RNA sequence: GCCCGGAUAGCUCAGUCGGUAGAGCAGGGGAUUGAAAAUCCCCGUGUCCUUGGUUCGAUUCCGAGUCCGGGCAC
């Protein structure tokens, strides 16, 4: 029953300022909950803290991967378990911060024993769905998993591909395996959530977000990438906001202007989606990201003295 | 100044053989189990620029005006 703190929110929303003036008043340790912030070379686009914040309050789970190699939910939540008993063995508590919900889920809540990603059964499927489209694929995933195909609609190739693929490898269906629960969060956690008090005053921070990071050499960062000639769109790291849009730029694709327009809106996007996440979301307090920053106070009382 | 194209949803544009119109994008909402800053589902009434003409009826054809891209001329 060890205390921990979940400090989640939308992007643009000050959850990193937070958490270092949080750092100060209590004996926590900080852990980066961001599936974008764990690459290396990858940090204007990506908001990662600077050097000097870093030195102030350390984030675990940052610079821990190349931009080539893909992390997932499940990665994270054995890092995230790994991490906090070191936290907690060092007689401080876990501070959980980031934007990445998914993977907030994946540790609170645990996740059903699946076989991994399969690149071999996966180019196969994707093979298919070239030939046959993926039509022929949900209506074979209809036969071998109807409670899956009943969910996953045959236009969704990543959870399409996903539900077959787990069949493929283990001869078991996805509802099947499903029906065994991950294990749960051994502690006791203070789910908090933060971000502005008006979606258009959220927009006006993304926008403004996005030149001040052009205006800190984003482009630059994203051509080292290119450059590397080995770096692909359907890795999840270029995928990235931001850097997917610029992708397109260094390609020729598309304008400059037509960039920033895409790499704003598609923040906005993202923004639309965290919140979809945090409504409903059960045992979270709201805190406010306009100057009420003041809010770890709420933090200091929802926790209380530690 | 003259000629040729535009002028229709917040933006880019389709369309209406004359019977008041629809895609994409932007925006909004919802899903979310090893790619998740990903992937996908649902939501489209707007003085069809203005004004005359013809017409039962015009955003739609014709005339003129206005604004916007070009071209010719100085
Ligand atoms: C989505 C983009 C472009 C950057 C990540 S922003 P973030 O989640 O770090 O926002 P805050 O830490 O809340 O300021
Ligand atoms: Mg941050
Ligand atoms: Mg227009
Ligand atoms: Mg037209
Ligand atoms: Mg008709
Ligand atoms: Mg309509
Ligand atoms: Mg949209
Ligand atoms: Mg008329
Ligand atoms: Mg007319």
């Amino acid at each position: 029953l060890p205390k921990a703190i979940f400090l989640m929110g939308p992007t643009a929303s000050g959850k990193t300022a937070l958490a270092i003036e949080l750092r100060k008043i209590l004996p926590v340790e900080l852990i980066s909950v961001d599936s974008a912030l764990i690459y290396k070379g990858m940090d204007i686009g990506t908001a990662k803290p600077n050097a000097e914040e870093l030195l102030a309050a350390p984030h675990r789970l940052l610079d821990i991967r190349d931009p080539s190699q893909a992390y997932s939910a499940a990665d994270f939540r054995r890092d995230a378990l790994a991490e906090m008993a070191d936290i907690t063995a060092a007689g401080r508590i876990p501070l959980l911060v980031g934007g990445t919900m998914l993977y907030f889920k994946a540790l609170l809540e645990g996740l059903s024993p699946l076989p991994s990603a399969d690149p071999e059964v996966r180019a196969r499927i994707e093979q298919q769905a070239a030939e046959q489209g993926w039509e022929s694929l949900h209506r074979q995933l209809q036969e071998v998993d109807p409670v899956a195909a009943a969910r996953i609609h045959p236009n969704d190739p990543q959870r399409l591909s996903r539900a077959l693929e787990v069949f493929f490898i283990s001869g078991k269906t996805l509802t099947e395996l499903t029906q065994t629960s991950g294990d749960a969060l051994p502690y006791q956690v203070h789910q908090f959530a933060i971000a502005p008090a008006s979606r258009e005053l959220l927009h006006q921070r993304i926008e403004q977000r996005f030149h001040q990071m052009l205006a800190s050499g984003f482009e630059a960062e994203v051509r080292a990438l290119f450059a590397r000639g080995d770096l692909h769109t359907d890795l999840p790291s270029i995928r990235c906001v931001g850097y997917r849009q610029m992708w397109s730029y260094l390609e020729g694709e598309i304008s400059y202007d037509e960039m920033v327009y895409r790499g704003v809106c598609a923040t906005r996007q993202l923004a639309k989606r965290q919140i979809t996440w945090l409504r409903g979301w059960e045992g979270v307090h709201w805190l406010d990201s306009e100057k009420p920053e003041q809010a770890r106070d709420e933090v200091l009382q929802v926790v209380g003295a530690i």
